[PDB]
């Protein structure tokens, strides 16, 4: 029991945006049952896709006005399918020490809690800014692994350490750093340091082009919209974009750059955020009815906690600058592998639903706040809200960078709370919406 | 501040070709920019491929016959992408007397004014000449290491070299000194040292064979062929050329060898020329648009410096054909980076565009001169002048060693003009022409 491993939360940081009222009885409600997540179930409830939203749900929620009642609400969706925890072999803990048996253990999901215990002591030692500008940020053999592993499995990794810096609980920031590394290989590594390799020789992009032209400029290659098949399954980012489109994805990647500059790092950290939103709400398929992507919204969830990376002054801004860069490069990956879907700008401004035809923030803040769910549709409006604010002071000077602009914002948070409603957990998105058989094969799809 | 350390430029030696009237307000107007980028840019605006062309262009453009607004106009658009030159490391420079530490020192990017201000001191003491002949062609460890290094990055150091000695300015000879020892090793010194090598056991060349036979039989060689590969990226000439197919480059290269006498001194230099400028205008792809390799450019932007060198007194002739055959023994690793591109006469044959097609080296000249650029295009028209008139007098005596002659050198001045007009810096040109990768994800090439 040390004060690290304890997770309290305090009424001083909590929350990044800061625009709802959080009723106190929540926070002495959402540490009892974070504490449970945090010493009773497993981060991985399956080997492959398999993720422990409870934390999630419960912190995104309380930051939009949750209730009391409203947090158990999290944690009682989320047990349901929640394994245990592995125990911890102390000989691995104190063997982790040595940087051969770190590499060698990286990949198992079953070293978990081996690897929670071995963080957590390491930050009462040097802290919990320490830790992880030794093992994420540091430019050595272990952090250029654990830096890619922080955005596997749809950035699941990158969400928990995001979390953990916005409400400060270094047990939480622990646990990240422990599910990158109990994370299995995606070959998403050999991705990233292809991008920043024709990055050094290929030179100069004067005038930087924006992620939307790039995103265009993939769906035309052939060979990339070619590269994921519905044969490949889970295995479309390792045996699909990384096995067939690698240097050539890594060509279009490569020609996002983030100068580094602080308003630069912010303009070109709201530019991923507007195109987020614009893969989210833009894939809908003319004369269906409308449905988001199961994918396209985990690039939209985690964008909210990059701006949380770029304010962070312990971060040198040439990682802040890298956080951004390997974050824009992985999203066009990503969309392909949802299927390169066509993305018109028409549904997203052309959409009417009486259920919310005149709801505000607040009201879908409170209607979501009660929902059954994991947490995902919660934390799409909470990423929506900040990616509207953090663009307003760019919006009109680059209109041509942000597709997604001005009341497009809260358009796209409607579309998230109507097409989630009423439909079960399996059946809230849709996989793959640019492959036609996820479409077909789905009845509730018409 | 030092008479050597101020560049001073003067009506008397303005211009190795001198087939120009300078406005002598640029001669002003060129001496107050080039001292701002004497002591406020950093030579190496990044760690790879990071030079500062603001020299360049403005000395090249001067001797074009330049206006007093057209060499602001080179400041103007190179110093966008400068990045401000480190500060100088006082015990770093009383320690670079001792051989030593200067051997140890080699490679340190952030260390280039610490070696511009130990270069300067020494031309303050000894004279340029014998700075030069004591750190160059002196044959003792350091020298032999700092040759190599002017080679080093495609030619540009020994480009700022033969500016330094082509306009007399000491200062810009020092320059050169501390950008090719604070320059990153592409391991092209132990492929020099092996041409050299078995250019004494293997023996005897009877009759000479051309360059441009050497580079036909080194296309063919599958084994020179196949070691450049678009994953090594950058580090092509590393990791690929010296890395693979080291022993094998080397038996090619040491067949050019240049006998002692000063007639075969321009006549081989002269070669080099023909056989450069027969790489960057032959390199077009039958049925695709023509644009020249960035890296064939830069092998024909340095022959004029190397008629620059062969003229001095002030070097041996042993150390003056050495150069040339340095020079001609790393372009043929040039030719197989860009990927070994077919080189087939009748695209410079064959060339005619409206917009130039009657365009003489005076108007090419005044054009070029307006075009904003970083300085390339305009060192390309300039070399191919050159290139006209000192391979002249030998073109018709060997016309199976100058694969380019007679008109053929004013077809390719044009095409510079043309493939790189109405276009950003970043797509005047192709990086990498014989491989196919090059012009697939490039949209402007069709
Ligand atoms: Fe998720
Ligand atoms: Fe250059």
């Amino acid at each position: 029991v040390t004060l690290n491993s304890q997770i309290g939360l305090s009424d001083e940081h909590v929350g990044l945006l800061g625009d709802a009222v959080v009723d106190r009885a929540s926070i002495q409600e959402a540490n009892r049952l974070l504490q449970k997540n945090h010493e009773e179930w497993h981060m991985f409830f399956r080997d492959r896709a398999g993720h422990n939203h409870i934390a999630h749900s419960i912190l995104t929620c309380l930051a939009l006005g949750a209730g009391p009642a409203d947090i158990q609400r999290a944690y009682d969706d989320g047990v349901g399918i929640q394994r245990p925890i592995p125990a911890v072999d102390g000989a691995t803990v104190e063997r982790l020490t040595d940087e051969a048996f770190f590499l060698e253990t990286l990949g198992a999901i079953t070293q978990y809690t081996s690897f929670l215990v071995f963080f957590q002591r390491q930050m009462d030692a040097h802290g919990w800014q320490a830790v992880v500008n030794k093992y994420v940020f540091s430019r050595n053999a272990i952090a250029e692994k654990m830096l890619a592993r922080l955005y596997e499995g749809a950035y699941h990794p990158v969400i928990h350490l995001g979390l953990g810096i916005e409400f400060q609980q270094p047990s939480l920031i622990a646990e990240a750093l422990a599910q990158a590394a109990a994370h299995d290989d995606s070959h998403i590594s050999r991705l990233f340091e292809a991008c920043e390799a024709q990055a050094a020789i290929a030179y100069p992009p004067a005038h930087p082009k924006p992620l939307v032209q790039l995103l265009r400029e993939a769906r035309a290659t052939e060979a990339i919209r070619s590269a994921p098949r519905w044969e490949d399954f889970g295995n479309k980012m390792r045996d699909g974009v990384v096995g067939r489109a690698l240097l050539e994805m890594a060509a279009i990647g490569s020609q996002f750059t983030v100068k580094p500059d602080e308003r630069e790092l912010q303009r070109r950290t709201a530019e991923m955020i507007s195109v987020c939103a614009y893969m989210a709400g833009a894939s809908q398929r003319p004369g269906r009815k409308r449905k988001i992507d199961f994918f396209y919204m985990h690039t939209l969830t985690s964008s909210l906690f990059f701006s949380v990376l770029i304010r962070q002054d312990w971060i040198s801004l040439a990682d802040r600058v890298r956080l951004v860069e390997w974050k824009g490069r992985l999203d066009l990956a990503w969309y392909v592998v949802s299927g390169s879907a066509e993305l018109h700008d028409d549904a997203i401004t052309d959409y009417h639903d009486d259920f919310s035809a005149d709801m505000g923030w607040k009201e879908l803040y409170a209607a979501v706040n009660k929902e059954h769910d994991d947490g995902h549709v919660a934390k799409m409006i909470r990423a929506l809200k900040n990616g509207q604010e953090a663009a307003r002071p760019f919006e009109a000077e680059y209109p041509d960078a942000f597709p997604v602009k001005g009341d497009m914002w809260l358009k796209i948070a409607r579309m998230a709370l109507d097409t989630t409603k009423d439909w079960p957990t399996d059946q809230k998105f849709v996989m793959f919406t640019g492959f036609d058989m996820g479409w077909k094969i789905r009845p509730d799809l018409a």
